[PDB]
DNA sequence: CGGTACCCGGGCATA
DNA sequence: TCATAACCTATAGATATGCCCGGGTACCG
RNA sequence: UCCGAGCCGGUUGUCGCGCGGUUCAAUCCCUGGUGCGGGUGCUAGUACCGGCUCCGCACUAUCUAUAGGUUAUGAA
DNA sequence: AAAAAAAAAAAAAAAAAAAAAAA
DNA sequence: TTTTTTTTTTTTTTTTTTTTTTT
């Protein structure tokens, strides 16, 4: 819920001009951020240790013991029983893994606060990564396993007789994720390939609950899958499947945003007794430190800030918490068609991947925002070729090309792995070390920012101050196909609701393969244009592209008798918002959707 | 040389 | 197949108070 | 491995058109926007403003880390 | 006899709903 | 009653076979 909220603003201007703080600021997240690469990387070593004989219940206690570890070590002197046992297994580990890594212990003071942090950010790395992607690595792990995409070229479609692997699918998988109990009649019938499957996936112990299927599971105590899901990754391993990183790693040596609070504040950028600070209030004990004066520490929508900023020496992030803070199909037009008809204005936008947004209102007033124009407003490419450049100058490009894979599940092969970082770490550091890393960070967030400032302004100057959005429900959130490139297609929602811009979404079923002019798809061409490949290295290999962006009707109505070519060319862009004004205005007068675009 | 008593500050627990 | 940046998308969490005890100091016998 | 947008045509609401022409906008420094006031600045006239630009008042803009897919570079 | 350009057809990847035969 | 698979939808790309033309 609404609850917190940031705003981010630059390092000189949220903090005063005072050298001995800045250093100070300066210094203490460059600790901070060593001790939490480091002890990604320790726990990663630690399970990839004990995993030979008993796989070990990580837990927020595991995580804020290697931290300790990797600061005080063996001065660390817990009084709670649960952390001290994790103290002296862990310990070992930590100083093998200190010899390996050659880290020196900082002896941090007062660190308990960013322990805490860490200890809890990196724990929900752990959940969300098994949470989210378990069930999508198991299922992968299948397919690769049977060669789906093998039997489906090998296997004709749309074949009865093939339809039986299918079939026979559906009951391996059902065994396999424990969704049907295994019987003797079925088992005896395996082959030797799904045999050899059943015993791997036997050999992941995943938990199941009786009453639930296995995704509830998984969403109910996605921890309890973590053993499964970093065995898994073995398996991948061992087969030569693409691996992904079972244990999170913070391998990034670039400056990490570390949160720092009240508690922080006095104790590193003060430097004040825990009596001194307890006699001044909060916000006047941040006066001293940060200019609260400044836009961005200003309350907002009732929301006040309370001592808590993120910062990595470029950028500072500051966060305004809520008072009542916990102290540590409805989005489719078709049920919101009453506010629709309210609308001042309403603009259709249909997605793509060069045209992100395709614009178009009543008054056929189009509006487009390609993908050029946001890297070029970004500078994302920009700042790409300077990247590339300058590591091509300070010689890391050769360095990081030959790094050894840290996805990797066996202890040789991570610890090849920690060597080889070590073995060029100085380079590398002093290399990300240049403030301009940590600017294309800041300056990047202020072009992004401008490059959607200017899209809302320029939509409001086209449309109208007040208007609604129907954008088509198309999105390849977390899954952009290969080839092309990365495109934002739902974060236009949040943008919208900013900007209190009503965003609805509506059905793209039929909306690129119907003629506006007469309202029908069968005399609608596509893919009849071809042309040499636009892409420059596609194009010296000689390869040709059929162009995709042009549609045409040959129905004889759409046709004029002065023209050669036989069709009305249409743009797919411009069509699709076409219909796309036609569906709304028929479901707006209660006819609904109109039947050419019916899924019926 | 021996034992009591007071205070500050660091460090650790906990929801 | 691997590594280093980025863009987007999804998840979870987004601080503070109380207590123990070690070192230093003072005091009398 | 290269890329901006708007407009006039070849076009007929036509194409990553390495088709022609035409107007601005950023390449560095910068948290962004809306409104309500107040004030050095340059482009015309013998009572009046589209502008870009910084001061105070309010409102508004959630990020960090990790992970999945993709892109660029360096390696197989 | 040989080679190059353009048209035609197909496949790949993720997911939405809708219709169907089988647990 | 309930369920997983196949078909038609967006977007964009990639891939192979064939004929016509030129040499
Ligand atoms: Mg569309
Ligand atoms: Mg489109
Ligand atoms: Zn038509």
């Amino acid at each position: 819920p609404t609850l917190h909220t940031c705003n981010k603003t630059s390092f000189a201007k949220a903090f005063l001009p005072n050298e001995t703080y800045r250093q100070r600021l300066l210094d203490y997240i460059a600790i901070i951020h060593q001790l939490a690469d480091h002890a990604s990387h320790a726990l990663k070593f630690y399970i990839l240790s004990t995993s030979t004989s008993s796989f070990p219940v990580v837990h927020e206690d595991t995580i804020e013991a290697i931290l300790y570890l990797l600061n005080k070590g063996e001065a660390w002197h817990p009084r709670k029983e649960a952390k001290k046992a994790w103290r002296d297994c862990l310990l070992p580990y930590v100083q093998r893994y200190c010899q390996i890594v050659g880290f020196i212990h900082p002896n941090l003071r007062g660190e308990q606060q960013s322990i805490n942090y860490l200890t809890v950010s990196m724990m929900t790395n752990l959940k969300v990564n098994v949470q989210e992607h378990f069930m999508q690595m198991l299922l992968r792990y299948i397919n690769l396993r049977f060669d789906v995409k093998g039997q489906k070229q090998r296997l004709p479609p749309k074949s009865d007789a093939r339809k039986a692997f299918f079939t026979r699918l559906r009951y391996l998988k059902s065994v396999f994720l424990f969704d049907v109990v295994p019987e003797l009649e079925f088992l005896d019938d395996l082959t030797p390939l799904e045999s050899e499957v059943l015993e791997e996936i036997w050999s992941l112990d995943l938990p199941f609950l009786p009453n639930d299927p296995l995704a509830y599971a998984i969403v109910a105590d996605p921890m309890s899958f973590f053993p499964a899901y970093c065995k898994l990754s073995g398996l991948y391993e061992q087969y030569g499947f693409q691996r992904f990183s079972a244990i999170p790693l913070r391998r990034s040596l670039i400056q990490s945003h570390v949160r720092i609070d009240t508690i922080i504040l006095y104790q590193h950028i003060l430097c004040i007794t825990r009596r001194d600070a307890e006699t001044v209030e909060k916000d006047d004990l941040w006066m001293r430190v940060c200019n609260l004066c400044t836009k961005a520490f200003r309350s907002r929508c009732g929301m006040h800030f309370e001592g808590s900023i993120t910062t990595d020496g470029a950028s500072v992030s500051v966060y305004l918490k809520h008072p009542e803070a916990d102290k540590y199909k409805a989005l489719y037009v078709e049920n919101n068609l009453p506010a629709c008809r309210a609308a001042e204005n309403v603009v259709v936008i249909d997605p793509n991947k060069r045209d992100i947004l395709y614009c178009q209102d009543s008054n056929g007033t189009t509006f487009r925002y390609t993908a050029n124009q946001r890297a070029v407003e970004t500078g994302s490419r920009r700042f790409a070729k300077r990247r590339e450049a300058m590591k091509e100058e300070a010689g890391v490009d050769l360095i990081e090309s030959r790094i050894p894979s840290h996805k990797t599940m066996n202890l040789m092969d991570f610890t090849r792995y920690l060597l080889v970082r070590r073995a060029d770490w100085d380079r590398r550091k002093e290399f990300y070390s240049h403030p301009a890393h940590t600017r294309w960070k800041w300056h990047s967030f202020i072009n992004r920012q401008k490059s959607e400032s200017d899209l809302i302004s320029n939509m409001r100057n086209k449309y109208g101050e007040n208007f609604t959005v129907v954008m088509g429900d198309w999105s390849d959130a977390g899954r952009t196909a290969r080839f092309q490139t990365s495109s934002k297609t739902k974060g236009w929602r949040t943008l919208f609701k900013r900007n209190r811009i009503d965003c609805f979404l509506l059905d793209e079923y039929k909306t690129s393969s119907v003629c506006p002019r007469c309202s029908s798809s069968e005399f609608v061409e596509k893919k009849f244009k071809t042309r040499p490949h636009s892409r420059p290295w596609r194009r010296r290999e000689g390869k040709i592209e059929k162009v995709h962006g042009l549609l045409g009707c040959t129905n004889p109505n759409c046709l004029q008798q002065a023209w050669t070519s036989g069709m009305r060319y249409w743009n797919r862009d411009m069509l699709s918002t076409c219909n796309m004004l036609l569906i709304v205005r028929s479901m707006l007068d209660g006819h609904g959707r109109p039947e050419v675009f019916s899924r019926s």
